[PDB]
């Protein structure tokens, strides 16, 4: 059995420690660099940190609405969010990057059929990517300045 998931890693000229912490910060940060696909964004439970608990709507296209309910898992400098809804894990993983640092993206994907159909029929995952790689670079925006 082998995997498929979303993945993207983009530089930020921030420090890797601060950054980990902007993502972990579901309050003030989380909701300020999301993208025009995100929708009705409401943290449940926490908000700064592992168990925080948050939900949102992601719409890759007029009938795509993916009810993500993810739980946050904080450990070293990966943040994980599992989503209990449906099955689909993103991993935040921050790291230094010579005078900055950087942060890799992984989405899982899922569905019955393969790629091809996850593509045709759901959710397309090259849009996801970029919806992912477009949140990277709003948190880069974000923390930066």
């Amino acid at each position: 059995m082998g995997q498929v998931s979303a993945v993207s890693t983009v530089l930020i000229n921030a420090e890797p420690a601060a950054v980990l912490a902007a993502i972990s910060d579901y309050q003030t940060v989380r909701p300020k660099i999301l993208s025009s696909h995100y929708s009705g964004y409401q943290v449940l439970e926490g908000g700064q940190g592992a168990g925080t608990v948050a939900t949102w709507k992601l719409q890759a296209t007029k009938s795509r609405v993916r009810d993500v309910k993810a739980t946050v898992d904080v450990a070293g400098h990966t943040v994980i969010e599992k989503d209990a809804n449906s099955s689909l894990v993103s991993n935040w993983t921050v790291a230094p990057a010579g005078t900055g640092s950087s942060v890799n993206l992984k989405t899982t994907w899922t569905g019955a059929g393969g790629v091809k159909g996850f593509f045709e029929k759901t959710f397309a995952p090259l849009g996801l990517r970029r919806i992912q790689d477009e949140v990277l670079e709003n948190l880069k925006k974000h923390v930066e300045g």
